[PDB]
């Protein structure tokens, strides 16, 4: 089925965001694991897997619409040097991603691509859960202190 | 994540409706049970539990959006004195609730809060099922007669 | 069997205290969950459920005695802004509520409503366990430190 | 142990009431069964078994207190001729029984026989459940009509 | 079905004997239990249950024959003060009961109420088993001595 | 938040009685076991465990009320030299315990400490069971003779 | 056939030490439980049970040797006011106990009561495990800090 070219362009923009998030989260996960903060590593890995699944659904939708998925362009990773920086960088990336998702949903509604809208809404629900996770961890660092927070995320 | 203040105000309005419905339905349930109309009591209890779960989701969403859930303000319960009045009072309350849900959905769409919209749509689907249940019971009272209808709802 | 009018007034007063506690504890529970303090959130949810069950038993007893349960009047919630304030606010509520239970039991005894007395005694046993829980947590904060206490109530 | 002679007199009065209820409810049960109203018959049999178990506990307590259980004196049975009369006669009997139970509890409290008081309170809780059952059935006859009420209690 | 009025009178006489035996044996059972003679108490309870089941069948038959079961008139209980007296009092009661059963069977045969006769014969077989039990226990007291007999019926 | 000072004194008095009974019954148990009267020894051990559990509940209650449990003061043990004396000494001790329990319950009721009252009533129910056990054993010695009574309590 | 009088005196001295430890550790256990330090409370309860089992074995041995177990004389409990004092007071008590055990073993060896010696050696092995437990906890307080130590012993 021949999709709207601007919808396909929006879907490729979302896909591009997923690709940044996959790599940033995977590396953050393996950094936490390397440091012996295995619970943080495992949860960051789970976030990376979520983004892999979002990318998959986007690729499948673009192909159905007769578009060309762009897996070539990888935007800027902002890798942190410590736990607080890593969490904040992830959170900043998620906030950029939801902004793009909302603009893509607007466009899908405008051209009556309600199935793409619903896919993007499902991804946006997941991203807001990611934002909730990351905001909550930064808040816990303040409430229990950094050393305790890290201690609680050492052992799986 | 910092939510739109008018969306949060709409969510608290919906929450307020849930709180009325929880108490009205719980008391109606226990009145039917007290009268020995246990099947009616059990179904009304189920409705009250549905509204408890709606309230829960609304509270969680308001907190995520950095709003303050209002569990203090309880609107007017209209407790019936017999089965027909109790069902009709519930139905009137549901019809008020769906009106508020539609206005809240309009606002979420306007400001691109698509995750809150989808939550409210899910609640609205449940409320229309509640309306269907209550309308159907009032119709059955007409078709089988009040005495038979009550008889059929005595024993679980 | 018509119950004593002042006994029914007392039961409605106890019921009113339960309705305050249901909402305050439910909101405190969801606040703790929102902050990622899930062990605190779960325990507070089970306190809320306990009060819901108290309210149910009182409603059933009032109806049996041919009184009108009052679910319309909701007294003042006191929502804390951090863990210490939330625990202290719950403790304030419980201490005020047990004072009313004792006065209600006195009245039941005076008019020989021994079944209502035993119901209120069972609720009072639960409220003193709730007081014990709350006082103990506040004491643990003093013994292990606030940051450690919150750490220990982060993960379920 | 040597019980208070007036307490033993109260316990024998309660036992006397149980013996009336056992026989009245057993006969009402078998009359309902005879008429093909088997659900009514089964519930009335259950009430009769409850009173047998009350009598057993009272006999045991009287003997422990070195009293003589009185199973010789059987008071007045009032056997109804139709369902409404039978239920109302049972209800009248239960209301007489609770009046005697409250006077007995007063006396146990006066002489500090707290264990006998707790037994009598357990019996009283059961009789108030019996009263609730009987009142509820009389109310259902009004709400669903006598013919429907009987129909619903034909088949087990 | 319309029973013979003299047969119904006989059945009510048998029922009257059952009602005496129920109460006498239940009290003897609880006296033996009170004394710590639990095997004697359990067997006497079993005898009491047998008489309850006899009474039930007689009530059912009387009602089928369109008679009025008489549970109002309770004849003389003869409660013993020690084991030998209790057993002998039960035995005396059983011998009175079989005398009445034989006269009732004669009358059933005379008027061709063969189904009532067979019920009464089944009851009589049970009473002769009861007589055998009681006679045997009195004989064992002579053969093993009273102290040994009681010792053997202390523990269940 | 403290209990009533005189209630705490009563609870410590009850606790003192438990501590006497624990030690007296444990030694009596082990004397019976040493003599080869293992069924008596096992039952007496069970009585001692009951008193340990009573003491535990009292200690927990005193601490909740912010009293100081007194485990220092051990009153007079009266150890018997043979089975009859041991049983009688236990019985005398239980009768002193129930006297103190009734005085403590009066006080709890007076100051509206209804949870302490219910705890003491539960302990009192258990002590009256203990009295029943002891009185019954002494009575069995009379009915079956001492040698037979001891014989029946040799083997478990 | 009697044990040595001075061996029996030593065994009663060891028994006296057990009785102190039972009560001291049981109260310390219930204080820790009351404070919400349930893992400390559970371990201390376990220590108290060990001492109850030691006392049982000593009572059995004394009775076999035809001595009189002394459960009347309770020496001085030293109840701590906080975790460090409670642990230290337990440790001081264990060190007194092992001193008396070694003197008792010397005496058993001197008079060739090798079975009493082996029993006391088994108790001594257990007391040195108790000492190891207590010393290790005090050392952990130093290594992890008091607040962390207490935190780690809050939850079971
Ligand atoms: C009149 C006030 C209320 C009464 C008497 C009441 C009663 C109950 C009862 C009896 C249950 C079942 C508990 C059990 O058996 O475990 C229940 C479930 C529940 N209630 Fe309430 N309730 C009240 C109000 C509320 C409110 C105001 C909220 C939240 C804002 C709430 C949240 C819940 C939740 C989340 C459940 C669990 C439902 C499930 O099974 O998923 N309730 N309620
Ligand atoms: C002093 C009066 C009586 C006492 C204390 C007494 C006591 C009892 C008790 C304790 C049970 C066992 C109930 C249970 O544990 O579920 C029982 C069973 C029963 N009783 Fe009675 N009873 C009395 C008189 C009667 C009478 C007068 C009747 C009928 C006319 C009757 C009919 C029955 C029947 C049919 C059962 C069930 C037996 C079975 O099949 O297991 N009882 N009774
Ligand atoms: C302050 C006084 C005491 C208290 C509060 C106390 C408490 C307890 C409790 C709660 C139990 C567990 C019972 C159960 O749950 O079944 C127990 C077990 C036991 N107690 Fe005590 N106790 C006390 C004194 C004693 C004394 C003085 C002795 C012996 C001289 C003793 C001997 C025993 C024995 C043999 C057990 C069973 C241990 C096992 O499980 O193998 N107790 N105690
Ligand atoms: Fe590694
Ligand atoms: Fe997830
Ligand atoms: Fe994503
Ligand atoms: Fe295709
Ligand atoms: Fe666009
Ligand atoms: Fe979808
Ligand atoms: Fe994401
Ligand atoms: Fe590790
Ligand atoms: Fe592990
Ligand atoms: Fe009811
Ligand atoms: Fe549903
Ligand atoms: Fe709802
Ligand atoms: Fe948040
Ligand atoms: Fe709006
Ligand atoms: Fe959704
Ligand atoms: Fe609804
Ligand atoms: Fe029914
Ligand atoms: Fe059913
Ligand atoms: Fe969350
Ligand atoms: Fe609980
Ligand atoms: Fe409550
Ligand atoms: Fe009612
Ligand atoms: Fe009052
Ligand atoms: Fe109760
Ligand atoms: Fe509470
Ligand atoms: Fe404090
Ligand atoms: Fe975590
Ligand atoms: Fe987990
Ligand atoms: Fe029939
Ligand atoms: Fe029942
Ligand atoms: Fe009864
Ligand atoms: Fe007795
Ligand atoms: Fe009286
Ligand atoms: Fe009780
Ligand atoms: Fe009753
Ligand atoms: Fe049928
Ligand atoms: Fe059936
Ligand atoms: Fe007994
Ligand atoms: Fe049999
Ligand atoms: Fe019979
Ligand atoms: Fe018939
Ligand atoms: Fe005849
Ligand atoms: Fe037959
Ligand atoms: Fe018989
Ligand atoms: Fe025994
Ligand atoms: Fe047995
Ligand atoms: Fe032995
Ligand atoms: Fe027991
Ligand atoms: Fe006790
Ligand atoms: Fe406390
Ligand atoms: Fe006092
Ligand atoms: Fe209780
Ligand atoms: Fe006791
Ligand atoms: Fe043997
Ligand atoms: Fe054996
Ligand atoms: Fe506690
Ligand atoms: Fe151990
Ligand atoms: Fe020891
Ligand atoms: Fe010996
Ligand atoms: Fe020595
Ligand atoms: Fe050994
Ligand atoms: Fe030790
Ligand atoms: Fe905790
Ligand atoms: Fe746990
Ligand atoms: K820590």
């Amino acid at each position: 089925m021949k999709g709207d070219k601007k919808v396909i362009q929006h879907l490729n923009k979302i896909l591009g965001n997923e690709l940044i998030a996959i790599n940033q989260y995977f590396l953050h996960s393996r950094m936490w694991n390397d440091w012996g903060l295995k619970r943080l590593g495992a949860h960051e890995y789970h976030e990376s897997i979520d983004e892999m699944k979002h990318a998959d659904k986007l690729i499948e939708r673009i192909l159905f619409l007769e578009g060309l998925p762009n897996l070539q362009d990888l935007g800027k990773l902002l890798i942190g040097e410590n736990t607080q920086e890593m969490l904040q960088s992830d959170l900043n990336l998620e906030l950029c991603a939801t902004k793009d998702l909302r603009e893509a949903i607007v466009h899908c509604e405008q051209v009556h691509d309600y199935v793409s809208r619903d896919l993007l809404k499902d991804i946006l629900e997941s991203e807001e859960e990611h934002i909730d996770y990351l905001e909550t961890q930064l808040g816990l660092i303040q409430k229990v202190g950094l050393e305790n927070y890290l201690q609680s995320h050492m052992h799986e």
